[PDB]
């Protein structure tokens, strides 16, 4: 951050947060290109991976910059343009989380995007390490959340829709639809169970039905459907809470 003895000092800690926003402004644009189109092609899926991998590293370097109480580095990212990239990734994490979930071809891309979010939220926790009551970092991070209050809402709804799925899956009202331990049961039976559960609204019901992949017999494994989505939710939503 500050080269003490040198004649000239270059802030690598702020030059690093400058590349993160330049990457973010190239990932949001590449998302906006693909938002209208229904399917993410192979060459547009190979470029999201190759950019999320870079972003996950820029977030790991940034969190290693600040892990351990380093009040010079923690008070330096709080007066930079980090909040403008953290707010911009939250807009991408709130839309491609819903768009990629519906499709079944883009599963690995969703997993990679669901790890970039984790490494960003573990970065956001290192900003509040050694936090104080009424602190500048907390005040500036609350302002970011207020600014992105809609994207965080539509992420928290997505997490809540999947964190309650495990209770329904483990409930006996589902075991009566699926008496044997086969682990697979029909979409019609899923829709009966979700309507009988009465905690999931109609809209959430067709959304979760659409996010379910069908075979020729319309029976998907509910032991992997609740593993592909609940585990990412159980992982990130804890750090968000």
């Amino acid at each position: 951050r500050t080269q003490t003895g040198n004649n000239t000092t270059v802030n690598i800690i702020i030059s690093t947060v400058d590349y993160l926003l330049r990457v973010q402004e190239s990932i949001s644009d590449f998302y906006w290109y693909y938002s209208g189109k229904d399917v993410i092609d192979e060459q547009g899926q190979r470029n999201f991976s190759k950019a999320i991998q870079v972003a996950k590293q820029v977030f790991n370097t940034l969190t290693e910059y600040i892990q351990g109480p380093c009040t010079g580095n923690q008070q330096s990212l709080a007066h930079s343009r980090l909040w403008d990239a953290v707010v911009g990734f939250l807009h991408v994490f709130a839309h491609m989380q819903m768009k990629l979930s519906q499709d079944s071809s883009q599963i690995e891309l969703l997993k990679e995007l669901m790890d970039l979010q984790k490494d960003m939220v573990v970065m956001l926790l290192s900003m509040l390490e050694g936090n104080v009551v009424n602190g500048t970092i907390g005040k500036q991070m609350v302002d970011m959340l207020v600014e992105s209050s809609n994207n965080v809402e539509m992420i928290l709804k997505f997490f809540d829709m999947f964190l309650k799925l495990k209770d329904l899956t483990s409930s006996d009202t589902f075991k009566e639809y699926d008496p044997d331990g086969k682990g697979v049961i029909s979409k019609r039976d899923f829709h009966k169970a979700m309507e009988s559960h009465k905690h999931y609204t109609q809209s959430e019901t067709e959304f979760l039905l659409s996010c379910a992949e069908t075979d020729e017999n319309e029976t998907l494994d509910y032991e992997e459907f609740v593993k592909r989505f609940h585990e990412p939710a159980k992982d990130i939503g804890f750090n968000v809470a």
